[PDB]
C-alpha cells in the first residue's frame, strides 16, 4: 500500500525563506516561521490566512505548540525565545539567556516546560509559567540542530553539527546516552517516535536512520533524498499507512515505508529546498515550506 499526496493548497505570504511549519495538536491551524521575522497562522484544511505575529527582532528558524493549541513559542537569530498567545498576538513571555542564534523548540507534552537548542552549543529547559531558564546543559561542541521531548516529558534528545545525538534526563539534566555510529557525520536533525521507543536521526551524508536508543542500535536506514547541507525536518506519518516524510535539497517532499525503508512518493511543485514538513494529527494531511528562491508553503493530502 503506499500513499497518493496531492497538492490541495499553495500558502504564500512570507517575504523570506521559511524556516518551520508546525500544525496545532487540535488540527485547526498551521503555523509558520519565518527569515522575515514572522509568525503567520493558516487553516489547516483550507490553507486561508489566519493571522500574522510579530515582535522578534531578527529572523525566526523554529515555531512549537502548546498542547493546548493556545501558544507558540519561537526561537529567533534576536538570541531569544518568545511564548505567544495565539488568539489575543500577545508575547506572553521572552526567554533571554542563549549567547546567540536560538535555532530550534520544543514544548514538553505536559506544556508547562520549553527545550531550546542554540549557535551557543547549549540546550536550555525553560519554565513556561515564569519564563526563567531551569537548566543550561553543556550539550556539544558545536551548534545544536533540534531539541524533542519523548511522550511523556521525561527525556530530551539532542542533535549537533559535531555528529552527536544525545538523551537527556529532563529532571536531572544528566546526559543518559550519547548514540556514535561506525561515523560521525553532522546530525541536522532529530526526533523520538510517537511511542517514545525509536530516535530518526538525519545525517549530513543524505541518510536517516531509526535508532532504538534503549539498545543503542540502528533498526531502519531511508535514502534517495538530497541533505548535504541544511537541518531539514522530518515526521513520522501515523494517519494511515506509517510513513517517514522528510523535505530535500532537490525540491521534492520523500515519503517512505517505515518497515520497508521504499520510497513510496516523491511530491513535486516547490522550486527551492523543502526545509521543513509536517504532519495532520488527524488527517493524511502534509505541510512542506521551502527556502528564499520559493517562500511558499504547501498543503498535501492523501485518501490513505
Ligand atoms: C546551510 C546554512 C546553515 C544551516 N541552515 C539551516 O540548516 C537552516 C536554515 C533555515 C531553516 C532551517 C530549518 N530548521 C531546522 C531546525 N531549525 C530550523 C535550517 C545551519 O544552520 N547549519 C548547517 C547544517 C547543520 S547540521 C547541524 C547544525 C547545522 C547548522
Amino acid at each position: 500500500v503506499k500513499p497518493n499526496y496531492a497538492l490541495k493548497f499553495t500558502l504564500a505570504g512570507h517575504t523570506k525563506a521559511v524556516s518551520s511549519v508546525k500544525f496545532s495538536p487540535n488540527g485547526e491551524w498551521l503555523a509558520s516561521s519565518s527569515a522575515d521575522k514572522l509568525i503567520k497562522i493558516w487553516g489547516a484544511y483550507d490553507g486561508k490566512f489566519e493571522k500574522t505575529i510579530s515582535g522578534h527582532k531578527l529572523g525566526i528558524s523554529d515555531v512549537a505548540w502548546s498542547s493546548d493549541s493556545n501558544l507558540l513559542v519561537s526561537a529567533s537569530d534576536d538570541k531569544t525565545l518568545k511564548i505567544w498567545d495565539v488568539s489575543s498576538g500577545k508575547c506572553l513571555k521572552t526567554l533571554k539567556g542563549h549567547s546567540n542564534y536560538v535555532f530550534c523548540c520544543n514544548f514538553n507534552p505536559q506544556s508547562n516546560l520549553i527545550v531550546s537548542g542554540s549557535f551557543d552549543e547549549s540546550v536550555r529547559i525553560w519554565d513556561v509559567k515564569t519564563g526563567k531558564c531551569l537548566k543550561t546543559l553543556p550539550a556539544h561542541s558545536d551548534p545544536v540542530s533540534a531539541v524533542h521531548f519523548n511522550r511523556d516529558g521525561s527525556l530530551i534528545v539532542s542533535s549537533s553539527y559535531d555528529g552527536l545525538c544525545r538523551i537527556w534526563d529532563t529532571a536531572s539534566g544528566q546526559c543518559l546516552k550519547t548514540l556514535i555510529d561506525d561515523d560521525n557525520p553532522p546530525v541536522s536533525f532529530v526526533k523520538f517516535s510517537p511511542n517514545g521507543k525509536y530516535i530518526l536521526a538525519a545525517t549530513l551524508d543524505n541518510t536517516l536512520k531509526l535508532w532504538d536508543y534503549s539498545k543503542g542500535k540502528c533498526l531502519k536506514t531511508y535514502t534517495g533524498h538530497k541533505n548535504e547541507k541544511y537541518c531539514i525536518f522530518a515526521n513520522f506519518s501515523v494517519t494511515g499507512g506509517k510513513w517517514i516524510v522528510s523535505g530535500s535539497e532537490d525540491n521534492l517532499v520523500y515519503i517512505w515505508n517505515l518497515q520497508t525503508k521504499e520510497i513510496v512518493q516523491k511530491l513535486q511543485g516547490h522550486t527551492d529546498v523543502v526545509i521543513s514538513t509536517a504532519c495532520h494529527p488527524t488527517e493524511n494531511i502534509i505541510a512542506s515550506a521551502a527556502l528564499e528562491n520559493d517562500k511558499t508553503i504547501k498543503l498535501w493530502k492523501s485518501d490513505c
